[PDB]
């Protein structure tokens, strides 16, 4: 059986070039593509970018219990989520699985999927992911103080999931998530 792992954290710690380390380390790593009721954009394949489903099927889909999580996006425009049998038929296979969501997207994969490995990736310090939520400062006070208020309500609950990767340097983070997944 191969493992599946849930990556979260703060809605900004980055977590783009973490995955794509992984996907380069592990030869055949089986990133989860989700299902949306969005448009394909043009360069986005169908099977690969996202599963490209109509609202009707989504709701279907829902009902019958084949989403490990799903949310609407952009307050409803649309919906995307995370399909549990193509994650189930790859670890079965023996393909080590990624799943990569937002924190509430998380929290309903433990539930839906309880032997997923949920990771937090932490920063190293709070003044670390501070520094990085002001950034250059192009945004206003308002902004930024909501961003700092966000960072620590999330951060207060990674205790939620079954392991934190402190994320202190790019190559010893992927090196343990790794290790996670193999
Ligand atoms: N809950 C959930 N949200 C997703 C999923 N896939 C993408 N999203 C959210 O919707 C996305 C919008 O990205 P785009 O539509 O530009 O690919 C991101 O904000 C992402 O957090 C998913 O599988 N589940």
């Amino acid at each position: 059986v191969g493992r599946v792992v849930v990556l979260s954290g703060p809605s900004a710690v980055g977590k783009s070039t973490v995955v794509r380390c992984l996907r380069e380390r592990i030869p055949n790593l089986h990133f989860s593509v989700s299902a949306t009721t969005r448009a394909p954009r043009p360069g986005e394949v169908d099977g690969v970018d996202y599963h490209f489903i109509d609202p009707t099927r989504f709701q279907q889909l829902i009902d019958q219990g084949e989403l490990l999580e799903w949310a609407e996006i952009h307050g409803g425009l649309h919906r995307s989520g995370t399909l549990a049998q193509p994650v189930r038929a790859a670890a079965a296979t023996g393909v080590p699985v990624l799943i990569e969501v937002d924190l509430a997207g998380a929290r309903a994969i433990k539930k839906t999927m309880p032997e997923a490995v949920t990771v937090f990736l932490a920063p190293p310090s709070w003044q670390d992911l501070q520094a990085r939520l002001i950034g250059r400062g192009t945004e206003t006070a308002d902004v930024i103080q909501r961003r700092l208020d966000t960072a620590r309500i999330e951060l207060a609950a990674q205790g939620d999931f079954d392991k934190v990767v402190v994320n202190r340097r790019l190559e010893s983070a992927c090196a343990e998530l790794v290790s996670l997944l193999v």
